[PDB]
């Protein structure tokens, strides 16, 4: 243990667990650092590989074409989708006498697109030839990738490109659109944005990119990065490495707060068209890899629990179907309030009310 | 059903009921020797029925 007769090394944060998912239950100290790694298979119209015949294409749409006559209608497995995964988190201790709870927060997200070396398969057994009696045209043209980490799911709004087209409605877990989430038949006003068309996302293989885009109005606890580059046979350059760490703090200084102890990851990816000899082409995605890092942060509970818990029970707070005592048809007619005692006023018919600023003001009786 | 019982909030402690020593006995045990019965199968001819086992 003699320092002068033995070399010294640097100080590195100690590993405590490395393993699967079932080690988030470990009781840690007040200042720990949690790294959790995910991956999301993209739902490109074909949601599952277990299907017997339609799993010939996984992460591919089914050879989409323009129709030729109004109105168009795509198949359920025609349009691509997002991919969500609420990863689980442990419950964390609190302190009721000071009214503070601790909760998870992300700080750094590392990302990379796995399978990026599977693009150059230019000898594919159905791929069309770019020159006659030659090799195949690789996956290119449209690419689109957009991920989203956050403590709440995204807020995303209806932005269809043509309002006249109709989409296959949900008979059983189908892809829901603007006309499903609102219910009424869609107007041409939602060709551009429309603030009465907001939505959260809960179903992974069901919300299409084609009409829905992550709207940055209400996303204070979810950050998202995205890029488009669109065209017929345009090149697609995507770098990938092991050392780009995206810091994700705010202007205020704290990152996304995982409210409800869930970390709602959200992902989608399209990298190209693969062309076929018959001429049919198809969107093909790629799965992404995430390495989001967590840290425990104390907050202050804004909701007083004693003001909240009484409102929940029917026995402690009874709700009754009486006659209307607030709203437009209120039968409660006049209510005073008395506080303290000043000297005797001019007449008991005088009326006071607090202003916008917050000081008392004896209003003056005007004739009417 | 067990009653409510007083909790605390400064130490985040509360009370719960805890059993310590369950006592038990079968209360129908001397009805087992009821050999006479209008359907119990005898041990042999003109016998008693074989009791419950």
């Amino acid at each position: 243990p003699k320092p002068g007769c033995c070399p010294n090394v640097a100080s590195v944060p100690k590993l405590l667990v490395k393993g699967g998912v079932e080690v988030l239950s470990v009781v840690t100290g007040e200042d720990s650092i949690t790294q959790i790694e995910l991956y999301l298979n993209p739902r490109m119209g074909v949601n599952s590989p277990d299907l017997p015949t339609t799993s010939n294409w996984y992460t591919y749409t089914y050879d989409l074409q323009p129709k030729g006559s109004s109105p168009d209608q795509p198949i359920k497995e025609n349009l691509p989708a997002y991919s969500v995964a609420r990863v689980s988190l442990p419950m964390l201790n609190e302190d009721i006498t000071c009214d503070t709870l601790q909760m998870w927060e992300a700080i750094s997200v590392k990302t990379e697109v796995v399978g990026i070396s599977s693009l150059i398969n230019v000898h594919y057994w159905d791929m069309k030839r770019v020159h006659d009696y030659g090799a195949g045209i690789p996956v290119s043209g449209v690419n689109y990738h957009m991920f989203a980490i956050g403590g709440e799911p995204l807020d995303l709004q209806g932005l269809v490109l043509d309002y006249q087209t109709q989409y296959p409605k949900t008979t059983n877990g189908g892809p829901i659109t603007i006309e499903t989430v609102l219910g009424r038949k869609m107007t041409p006003k939602n060709q551009g944005l429309d603030p009465q068309a907001k939505a959260k996302l809960d179903k992974d293989g069901n919300y299409p990119i084609e009409v829905w885009c992550p709207d940055p109005s209400k996303n204070e606890n979810s950050r998202y990065y995205g890029s488009i580059q669109t065209g017929s046979q345009t090149p697609t350059v995507l770098q990938f490495s092991n050392t780009l760490t995206t810091v994700l703090l705010d202007e205020n200084g704290v990152g996304p707060l995982c409210k409800g102890d869930g970390l709602f990851i959200s992902c989608a990816d399209i990298v190209g068209f693969l062309f076929k000899t018959s001429g049919k082409m198809a969107l093909h995605g790629l799965p992404r890899y995430f390495n989001v890092t967590l840290r425990k942060r104390w907050v202050k509970n804004p909701y007083p629990v004693v003001n909240l818990i009484n409102s929940l029970f029917s026995n402690l707070m009874p709700k009754v179907s009486g006659q209307p005592m607030e709203g437009k048809d209120n039968q409660v007619e006049e209510v005073r309030i008395y506080e303290g005692s000043e000297q005797l006023p001019g007449d008991p018919d005088i009326v006071r009310f607090l202003d916008k600023f917050g000081q008392e003001k004896t209003v003056y009786p005007k004739p009417s």
